[PDB]
């Protein structure tokens, strides 16, 4: 079956625009500067992925929240809160594997490289703008996983019908700003001063608002080889 | 009793900052270029205001939504959806009266000038940023009600503990942009291209993102006399 990669099953996506593909096929590529193979997988519904992984990601996100430097949340989410948050619409998981399917009961602390969600950033009239949030396994720090996650995003978001990308809060202290978003030609379309009270910072941290046109993307950025 | 104007009863406001006043006292002033008196009232909870008014505002908002030019919603809200939306945290009603209390069963189509909500625009670490949405009774068009609503906002938002104001979507075709926000020195801290599909516009409409520092406001703008 291929129900698990059918755009027909897209929940809570764009109101005014249809998907540009009937399916999202898993995307294989190598980690930057490596011969190690990774595969990105679509997640239209949580049932199409193993519970053990979901529960892993659950913990991964709360650790990221508990660090207090990246996301605006103060507190850790409940399991149901996390499901409603990360899997409200669409998500992606990226695994260190060469297989074109997700296998059960894997050692996620090794195999899980990263994940992100994609949802409409606004209500229906503006729902062609998508938002995304990203997480990288800390065990795979320093391997440029976040950059690859962004390329996958650039490849897949438009396929869901999105025409433009919005990140509402990217903290200047977040190295993804200059390591990734700037590198991929995401525009800093705004700045919020003193936006966030963050763990380990005496003063409030400014936040960047990033935008990008998903209809006019640089092939250089789309290519994973 | 004065429970109805106690900041102690503020629901779902800022996590890190307390109110600067123990109460919000109703604010009287005149409509611009007029001797007609208006009074602004705090709403910390819907129980402190008459149902007939709430039901009026309910309809007023859905008309505004149905126009399809100002808000991102496509569809009219249910009564419970509207309550959860407009009264999630704080709200204000502005009435054409000289009284310092809200009276029941009034002719709102005449007496209701306008309303707005104030809530945190983000989760806790960034919850000192407030969002607001405004509505003016169409029967009082052309009387500069929206400008006064903004001045009330500027007076009261900081009192709730907010330090900065964010409007995430103000459509360029919305005359409030230049009639009000620009006039009151709200900065256009960003722009989203083609943000919204709007009723009566062939092409997508850009949206402005407005910010303002609520700790350093111009007294000129705060004064209602
Ligand atoms: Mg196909
Ligand atoms: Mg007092």
């Amino acid at each position: 079956s291929i129900e698990w990669k059918l755009t027909a099953n897209l929940r809570n996506g764009p109101t005014f625009f249809q998907p540009l593909a009937d399916s999202i096929e898993p995307l294989q590529f190598k980690l930057i500067g490596s011969d190690t193979v990774a595969t990105a997988f679509p997640v239209f519904d949580t049932k199409y992925i193993p519970d053990s992984l979901i529960n892993y990601l659950f913990k991964l996100f709360n650790l990221e929240i508990e660090s207090g430097k990246t996301y605006p949340q103060l507190h850790s989410l409940t399991k149901q809160g996390f499901l409603n948050y990360w899997f409200h619409s669409f998500a992606v998981v990226v695994l260190q594997t060469d297989e074109k399917f997700i296998q059960d009961n894997q050692d996620w602390n090794s195999v899980l490289l990263g994940t992100f969600y994609i949802k409409p950033n606004y209500a229906p009239r503006c729902s062609h703008n998508c938002n995304a949030g990203f997480l990288v396994n800390g065990a795979h720090r320093g391997q440029k996983v976040g950059y690859r996650l962004a390329q996958v995003y650039l490849n897949w978001a438009p396929l869901l019908g999105y025409k433009y990308s919005i990140f509402n809060l990217v903290f200047v202290t977040n190295q993804a700003s200059w390591k990734i978003w700037d590198k991929l030609n995401f525009q800093r379309i705004g700045l919020v001063p003193h936006a966030g009270i963050l763990n380990g910072f005496s003063e409030p941290v400014d936040a960047i608002i990033y935008g990008k046109d998903l209809t006019k993307i640089e092939p250089e950025f789309l290519s994973m080889e």
